[PDB]
RNA sequence: AAGAAUGCAUUC
């Protein structure tokens, strides 16, 4: 039936003159099929062989073949306003008459109007699918943390403890329905930063021409990084949203976080692992490191770069410089003279001067999937030696400073890799000064503390095969038999701790630190 | 391990 549905949808756009109202009638009647479709073949999937139950390839269906492409005709259509617009700038350039071009604002904001209004019924379709899907039925193993982030409340409505099968088929289609979501608010946000705002004036239009995008409108994808974020908090071994997560970035010229999240969705353990690898390797074989490089070695520049985003631009150089050669590599140096020791030492001074966790685990995620991803033993080799220079540094530091959870990420990486532990123990320094970390660090656990939920950082990593898919330096066997889910979210408000959440968290990081790191010395 | 060059690292 999707077929037939599709059919009919492009013999409508590939009309020369579009009606907009037999569009949104025909998308209404499409979607009120649909969802009685769905609804009945959830009910009867008991009564049929599980193979044939077809709703999620129905559901994939209806989003490639009949909803996006109604997005892409939209924005097709504000493209060709936009070229327009050039046009008449270009010829009144080349007419001599540069101050009579006016950017005309008509016919963007209608198009722009009659795809707000499409946009508005499948954002309405897919929440009131993802509402249905996620209060019919219970189930366990979805955290009371996404209920209250919706406000759905769950009835004594259908248990199906029968079948484990169709509670994770539920909350696949759960998960499909936030990523229309996040996918529909991505597109819409491109489409008024990149067409709509452009063409409403030419104070927008020249800005928008002259300053590439400078993106700082972050804030217009904040809600679409948001249904992003909860597809990963209930399926967190699927690759997709990290990548849009990444694509997000990239659009805003934020080149390192885009790299840390399409490394993130490769490395995610039910990875289809192309888009994220195909979209970094796309940013590193560019020209944006190394010209970022030249401006803050130069100092002087409009690019006006903050200390973490410097750090970010010397680690993707000096990581580069080894995988990437062709690229960052010319003699000693990465780019017009400028030597890889000369980076090396700036950002390792960096790691004191600057010190941020969160900073220092996306560059140990970003440094460590990169040796991952290197199959040439050379090459690995020397990312591996220079990731472990950067682990020196960080320990250096920890001497002095806190950093629990970059140290519990970084042991655990340690044991969860087998070469790197190796290539870690037979460093005398890492050896050495990972021993003057841990004596200071006082406790009586011996063997793997227990804790009251997830952290942080656990929640943050889950199903990254970088650890493969946890963290291991805790015994969190009461938290996974799921007849509750809300410990695994880290979702501690049920927990009675009050304020002291924070000393209660540190102390279970110092002993799982202790014990993990004391195990990690005694090979 | 040396030896050489460039700013402990990188390069032959
Ligand atoms: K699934
Ligand atoms: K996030
Ligand atoms: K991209
Ligand atoms: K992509
Ligand atoms: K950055
Ligand atoms: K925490």
């Amino acid at each position: 039936a999707i077929r037939t549905y599709s059919t009919q949808l492009e013999e409508i756009l590939s009309r020369k003159f579009s009606d907009h109202s037999l569009l949104l009638g025909f998308n209404a009647s499409v979607q009120a099929k649909i969802y009685t479709w769905i609804v009945n073949d959830l009910d009867q999937y008991s009564k049929h062989p599980e193979m044939e139950f077809d709703a999620i390839g129905v559901f994939d269906k209806l989003w490639t073949d009949f909803h996006y492409p109604i997005i892409k005709f939209f924005q097709q259509q504000h493209a060709v306003v936009f070229e327009e617009q050039n046009r008449e700038l270009k010829k009144c350039q080349k007419e001599g008459r540069p101050g009579e071009f006016k950017v005309r604002p008509v016919e963007m904001r209608k198009i722009n109007d009659n795809f707000m209004k499409y946009i508005k019924e499948i954002y309405q379709f897919y929440g009131k699918l993802l509402k249905y899907f996620t209060t019919k039925y219970k189930n366990p193993n979805i955290p009371d943390k996404f209920l209250e982030e919706f406000r759905f409340t769950v009835s004594g409505n259908a248990i199906e403890c029968q079948d484990d099968n169709f509670l994770g088929h539920v909350i696949h289609l759960s998960h499909k329905c936030c990523l229309c979501l996040g996918d529909m608010l991505r597109n819409q946000a491109f489409i008024d930063t990149n067409y709509v705002v452009p063409c409403l004036s030419n104070k927008e239009f020249f800005k928008f021409k002259s300053s590439p995008n400078k993106r700082n409108h972050m804030g217009s994808y904040v809600k679409a990084i948001q249904y992003y974020n909860l597809c990963i908090m209930l399926i967190p071994a699927l690759s997709e949203p990290y990548n849009q997560i990444g694509v997000i970035y990239n659009s805003v010229d934020d080149k390192f976080n885009a790299i840390y999240w399409f490394l993130r969705s490769h490395f995610s353990r039910l990875s289809e692992h192309q888009l994220g690898f195909a979209n970094m390797s796309a940013i590193l074989k560019k020209h944006w490191f190394t010209t970022a490089l030249v401006d803050i070695v130069n100092g002087n520049s409009e690019r006006r770069f903050s200390n973490a985003n410097v750090m970010n631009v010397f680690l993707v150089c000096l990581l580069g410089y080894i995988y990437c050669p062709e690229r960052y590599k010319n003699g000693p140096n990465i780019v017009k003279k400028i030597p890889f020791s000369k980076i090396e030492t700036d950002l390792f001074k960096m790691i004191s001067s600057d010190f941020d966790e969160q900073v220092v685990l996306k560059h140990l995620v970003v440094m460590f999937g990169i040796v991952r991803l290197t199959r040439e033993d050379e090459q690995r080799d020397k990312l591996l030696r220079f990731a472990f220079r950067y682990v020196e540094k960080v320990l250096v530091y920890l001497k002095t400073g806190d950093g629990l959870m970059v140290l519990r990420f970084i042991l655990n990486l340690l044991r969860e890799n087998a070469p790197w532990l190796q290539v870690f123990t037979s460093r005398r320094n890492c050896v050495v000064y990972l021993t003057a970390v841990l004596k200071r660090f006082a406790s009586d656990s011996t063997t793997r503390p227990t804790r009251m939920f997830f952290f942080e950082e656990d929640v943050n990593f889950r199903d990254c095969s970088l650890i493969k898919y946890q963290f291991k330096d805790f015994n969190d066997e009461a938290l996974f038999s799921p007849y509750i889910a809300n410990m695994v979210v880290g979702d501690y408000s049920k927990c009675d701790l009050q304020d002291a959440v924070d000393e209660y968290v540190e102390r279970k990081r110092t002993d799982a630190v202790v014990v993990l790191g004391k195990k990690i010395l005694s090979g």
